[PDB]
């Protein structure tokens, strides 16, 4: 099967290549990251967890300014291409350009022993991506080991690699200024030929990114949903997901003891259910503590991929170290987690989508039901926050397609399933802090137990939100933020300024004229 593999590889532009480590075992990983003589950032650093330490260099994080995708007869007309009206990543590349960074990367993985890993972005039989990655460093390959679905011996029997990733990190384009690029660097996409390469960075995260952008471009075409999300279900099966930027609470309120974790960060959602996209997990451990993450912690051993750490000398750990950069992190298979969906991640239709929020304005209702075309509005908003932030389908840097693509695909899989969404703001009100996490939690229980489906409504003005009158273990005094307001003349000139930065917001995005016509659904 190695024949066909160099085979595919040499019709790919590499050449002279020598020995091929093929879907190594962690074991095998282990020992190619720590043997004698590698040099450069190619190297492993033993800890005392048992665990591997990697640093990646100048880059500790995605660079968007570096991203491109072709511009072909494929994607001409079909991808959200960077434009004056809506500034994004898509920046357009050229064949000719692409095809001499093609050649430049499989130069640099020509004449070397080379690590392949296959693994599937998707859980689902139907959608799923089949990677193939090919690296000079074996950490890199352990990366997608851990990040990617690792098949079965069956299905390797039978693997199609549908995407390839050619991870040339050690190699640098000084072409770049004549060919109208960013940098040296390089993280481009050819949809046609289905290969990504990676010039320049070591960052694992353009791995991990690369193939959910892919996955935010085949999926929604297909009228398949495309999420940047975590996912649960509960003992009866009921499904949840929940949307949120940093700060939200999202890791916390996702987290259950009573629920099983079906992802924690990419999902689709298709005819069957909802399933996460990958394998393990990529989290910050920066100022880690075993005591205030207990779960992450435990979950950093042998086969977890620690990523610019600092490690004393004696192999030691200093989470808090923030010196090589504040975005430390560490990756691992999903099993390392214990209550989790197995022995695949995936499970049916989510009835219940919630939209966190942290409302530094004190605006915004601890928990309001939104109609679909608000799911959209919100959900194209992606807001959160006095300082806000607006990151569309509360993932604008992964967006292939236009927002309102993927905003319609939700909303039709909510309609299939009878879901509803949920906007909860976990930030503050009238008193100058953030809800209690007391009735967060009880805000989270009702919108999953059902409860709030039962309770009388009222509407907040303005942005029209229905609101309920009552929750179980809730405190009924905040539900209306009007009321957490001595003088409620405060809330009014908030909200007219928080309603005015969305609808400011949301003018760039109207340049669909799909998303043009929710202009009536936001704030008035
Ligand atoms: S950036 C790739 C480039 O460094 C290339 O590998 C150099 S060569 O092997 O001398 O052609
Ligand atoms: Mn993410």
């Amino acid at each position: 099967d190695l024949n066909k593999l160099v085979k595919e590889l040499n019709d790919l532009g590499l050449t002279d290549v020598k020995e091929i480590v093929y879907n190594p075992s962690y074991e095998q990983l282990f020992e190619e990251e720590t043997k004698p003589g590698l040099e450069g950032f190619d190297k492993g650093t033993l800890t005392t967890l048992g665990a591997v330490a990697v640093d990646t260099g100048i880059f500790t994080g995605r660079s968007p300014k570096d991203k491109y995708i072709v511009c072909d007869e494929t994607t001409k007309d079909t991808v959200w291409w960077n434009s004056e009206a809506a500034k994004n990543d898509n920046k357009p590349m050229t064949q000719e350009t692409w095809k001499s960074l093609r050649e430049l990367v499989a130069k640099q993985l020509s004449g070397k022993r080379l690590f392949v890993v296959e693994g599937y972005c998707g859980a689902s039989e139907k959608h799923r991506i089949g990677v193939r990655m090919v690296t000079e460093v074996a950490w890199q390959a352990h990366f997608v080991k851990n990040m990617f679905i690792r098949p079965t011996d069956e299905e390797l029997k039978n693997f199609k690699a549908d995407f390839t990733v050619l991870n040339g990190a050690k190699c640098t384009n000084p072409n770049w200024k004549e060919q109208g690029l960013n940098s040296e660097n390089f993280v481009a996409f050819n949809i046609t030929e289905g290969i990504q390469l990676i010039g320049g960075t070591w960052y694992g995260g353009e791995m991990k990114k690369g193939m959910f952008s892919m996955m935010n471009y085949f999926l929604p075409l297909k009228g398949v949903a495309s999420m940047h999300c975590s996912a649960n279900v509960g003992k009866d099966g009921d499904v949840a997901i929940f949307f949120g930027l940093s700060g939200t609470g999202k890791t916390t309120l996702s987290t259950d003891p009573k629920r099983q974790l079906i992802g924690d960060d990419e999902h689709g959602w298709d005819e069957s259910g909802v399933f996460n996209f990958e394998g393990g997990c990529y989290a910050k451990t920066i100022n880690l503590s075993q005591e205030n993450e207990p779960d992450i912690y435990g979950a950093i051993r042998r086969d977890a991929l620690l990523e610019n750490v600092v490690v004393r000398a004696d192999g030691s750990v200093d989470f808090d170290d923030g010196s090589k950069t504040e975005n430390t992190r560490v990756s691992y298979p999903i099993y390392h987690i214990d209550n989790i969906v197995r022995p695949v991640s995936k499970a049916g239709h989510a009835t219940k989508v919630i939209f966190l929020t942290a409302d530094a304005f004190g605006v915004l209702p601890p928990v309001s039901k939104l109609t679909p075309e608000q799911t959209e509005y919100y959900f194209l908003s992606g807001f959160t926050a006095p300082t806000p932030t607006f990151s569309a389908c509360f993932g604008a840097a992964f967006l292939s397609l236009h927002p309102i693509q993927y905003a319609d695909v939700l909303v039709e899989r909510m309609k299939a399933s009878g879901a509803e969404a949920y906007l909860v703001n976990t930030g503050w009100n009238g008193t100058g802090k953030r809800i209690s996490i007391k009735d967060t939690r009880g805000i989270i229980d009702a919108i999953l137990d059902g409860s709030i489906e039962k309770a009388e409504m009222g509407e907040l003005p303005i942005f029209n939100l229905a609101i309920p009158k009552a929750l179980p273990g809730v405190d009924p005094a905040i539900l209306d933020p009007r009321d957490t307001y001595a003088d409620k003349a405060q809330w009014q000139v908030k909200a007219e300024d928080l309603a005015n930065r969305f609808v400011k917001n949301f003018v760039k995005y109207t340049a669909n004229p799909e998303a043009a016509k929710l202009v009536g659904a936001g704030p008035k």
